[PDB]
């Protein structure tokens, strides 16, 4: 597994590394482990915490793209299509790198 987003995001300054990998397990881990609640394949885009601790950290989106997520106007979709097999992926290199 050599993920050229998750490279990326370890890059950053190890407490922005924190802040940005934090919020990306969290939306892998609300998928992965609630597959019938369709809200959490949602991200809004102006979203408060998205938008100010997740979208400015280099690679950090990208992230999001390598799990499945596409791009929409308002927010970011994990669509039906969307391998859970990829999203656990890039959960697992992140989490790695963490710690």
């Amino acid at each position: 597994s050599a993920s050229p987003a998750v490279a990326e995001l370890c890059q950053n300054t190890p407490e922005t590394f924190l802040e940005a990998s934090k919020l990306l397990l969290t939306y892998a881990d609300n998928i992965l482990r609630n597959p019938s609640d369709e809200k959490y394949r949602s991200i809004r885009i102006g979203n408060t915490a998205f938008s100010t601790r997740l979208l400015p950290v280099r690679g950090a989106v990208e992230c999001l793209f390598e799990m499945g997520f596409e791009e929409g106007e308002t927010h970011l979709i994990f669509p039906k299509k969307a391998s859970v097999e990829q999203l656990q992926k890039i959960r697992d290199l992140i989490a790695i790198e963490r710690s």
